[PDB]
């Protein structure tokens, strides 16, 4: 019973099923939501998010991984909702999500005292429930890895160390932050195979793609739908190079879908071909039958969305 | 019936009597609150803000500006309970705290979608009550004027211009980001003393201060009792000094003193003298006492107390 769920018992790790390693059921700003409720409508979040999830579960999806921790507007009760209206198995983790600077709460405070609020959400469970991470999440972006992103990557360190749970990360795909996560976190003593390196897909660059899955991590080729960052198209041709290049065992897709976001996120561009609709299920819809009228068989995709879960959580 | 009150009818402007400028009743980091409830005790924090709100009334004072805003864990609720247990005027506000850059909500909003959350506060209410906000609070300190602080900046200059509530900043004293917040304020239109330039009694640059209050705004000599910043004799000598030069008619007096906050704050000092008891009435045992017997006369403290807010809010 490795890997706890919310609203459910936990399960062995051998039982997760095919997985979607990340996405999020909802997504807001603390502070904004605290101070302006009238910008939100959470009956609207919740339809939005069942829906999503019950899509995902029509194509065979089992378990959802949702990296939603402080920073993303993490909301434990919201999530046990969803779970009850699905019946989806759904992995809540713990962590913090900053790109600079920690809250001022964070002043004067130790790496101790932040893998303690981690192991906290690990071992007790999340947000006065019985609800237990299953995973940490840490970032970094273009501002690199600064003092406190430092500070949290450690933690999150002290936190698997203690709790054996895996690391998932937020990076930029364009300037190293990833390598350096996975560099800092293995001086540490994680083991490589319990990180996965996060926004890989964004690029096509494939030698470092290739040079972080080399040194032991799974590489998330997870934003599948947001072309800002990369086409659908360029995406399954990098996808699909990696996999024939032999680099299935380290490969975990997903979308970062956002049932609901509160991000500004308003510039259209408009291309030749008609844009793809991001969701939890465009994979389905899109990248495996188009990895499948490549040649990539049955095996791969059970690699990819089964097998590598297993072994993260394991 | 210019001011509302936090639980109270709106009073008018000349019967707000004697008040204090600047203080919290409670302040958190709204993350890190929401994602570990296990940190805090609001039983705690209420018993505190009700004590130290009854020993201010029991010195005389008739109402209380508290500058709790996004980024410092604004809650109406929590602020109307202290009211209907003690009695006192409480002035609520809106803006935004921070020091670098705005959450992530904030990406792709202009200054007009910030300055539409503020009037949200102001003329229909604080997060979804019919407690309005009576002026709006913003800060910079040690980064400076960054886009996004001069994106919130701008937005108060609009909110004052449609809704004529004064602003309240948070500067630092020894960088001259109060003399630029004064400056883009005015630029924009905002009457120089419908402005409170914060925590310049942090400094004993009397020059410096001077030279905002010369150019019409209030000068915060409001964090008394916070050594670390400047040691209360130090303040007391620049207050009096600031009073016999005849800047009565400009200075603020507050203390800044949070009942609870959740901000690691966690590195003392001892000096030769007994440190003072920061708290809501220090300036009643310290402050106070020691203008007197140096020939400062009642007609000052009414000015600093009664007059200055009544034209503030006027
Ligand atoms: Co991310
Ligand atoms: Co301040
Ligand atoms: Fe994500
Ligand atoms: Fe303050």
């Amino acid at each position: 019973m490795r890997i706890p769920l919310v609203g459910k018992d936990s399960i062995e790790s051998k039982d997760i099923g095919f997985t979607l390693i990340h996405e999020h059921l909802r997504g807001f700003s603390e502070a904004v939501r605290q101070q302006w409720p009238h910008l939100y409508n959470e009956d609207e979040e919740f339809r939005n998010a069942v829906n999503e999830v019950k899509r995902a579960m029509q194509f065979g999806v089992k378990t959802i991984v949702d990296p939603t921790v402080m920073g993303l507007g993490r909301d434990i009760r919201f999530m046990e909702k969803v779970v009850k209206a699905t019946g989806i198995n759904l992995v809540a983790g713990t962590g913090i999500y900053i790109y600079i600077d920690l809250p001022f709460y964070f002043l004067n405070r130790s790496i101790d005292e932040i893998a303690d609020l981690f192991i906290h959400d690990i071992k007790e469970g999340i947000q006065g429930t019985l609800n237990k991470a299953g995973f940490v999440k840490i970032a970094a972006d273009e501002p690199g890895i600064t003092k406190d992103v430092e500070k949290v990557i450690k933690a999150a360190a002290i936190a698997n160390k203690e709790t054996k749970v895996p690391i998932i990360t937020h990076s930029n795909a364009h300037n190293n932050t990833g390598l350096e996560q996975q560099r800092i976190l293995t001086e540490e003593g994680v083991d490589p195979g319990k990180i996965l390196i996060g926004h890989l897909g964004d690029t096509d660059n494939i030698d470092y793609i290739k040079k972080i899955a080399d040194k032991g991590s799974f590489i998330g080729l997870d934003r599948y739908g947001l072309d800002l960052f990369l086409p659908v198209d360029k995406r399954n041709e990098t996808t699909l190079r990696l996999i024939k290049d032999g680099y299935s065992d380290k490969i975990m897709i997903s979308h970062d879908y956002c049932c609901t976001i509160d991000w500004g996120t308003a510039k259209p561009e408009y291309k030749p071909k008609l844009a793809p609709r991001w969701s939890t299920t465009l994979i389905f819809e899109d990248t495996i039958p188009f990895l499948k009228r490549n040649g990539v068989n049955e095996e791969v995709i059970a690699t990819i969305f089964k097998e590598n879960p297993k072994k993260f959580f394991s």
